[PDB]
């Protein structure tokens, strides 16, 4: 039962300066994720040894629709290329208990990414 989340590049949200949203993402394994580029100037790249093992590692270009299919398990963290240490990410949480999920909080990110991390979170 694959589902789509459609998730919006924005300059400005909900939470802020330089958001995706929703910032975070709960998915199935075997769903899709679609980022769209509403505002100019977005892209998703994931971390460095930020999602799970399993997983494989990307990076869309700027203003792309750029669609990712989460196949393994756990969590990833995604940011924006340019935008990253102004705190734009997003954590996709595919299945119960993502695995890699105290592994990501406790990884080397920048100050302002672990304070949006941490919300999302909570
Ligand atoms: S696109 C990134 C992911 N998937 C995948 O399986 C990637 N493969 C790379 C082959 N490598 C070694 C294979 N391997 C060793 C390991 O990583 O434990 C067996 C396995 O994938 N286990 C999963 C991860 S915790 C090199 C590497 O990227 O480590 C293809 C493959 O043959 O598994
Ligand atoms: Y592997
Ligand atoms: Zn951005």
């Amino acid at each position: 039962a694959s589902e789509n989340i459609e998730v919006h590049m924005l300059n400005k949200g909900a939470e802020g300066a330089m958001v995706f949203e929703p910032a975070y993402i709960k998915a199935n394994p075997g769903d899709t994720v679609t980022f769209i580029p509403v505002d100019k100037g977005h892209n998703v790249e994931s971390i460095k040894d930020m999602i799970p093992c399993g997983a494989c590692k990307f990076k869309s270009k700027i203003n792309e629709n750029y669609v990712l299919t989460v196949t393994q398990p756990g969590a990833y963290l995604v940011k924006c290329t340019p935008h990253y240490a102004m705190g734009m990410i997003a954590l996709i949480a595919v299945g119960d208990s993502p695995a890699n999920l105290d592994q990501i909080v406790s990884a080397k990110k920048p100050k302002i990414v672990q304070e949006r991390l941490e919300k999302v979170i909570a």
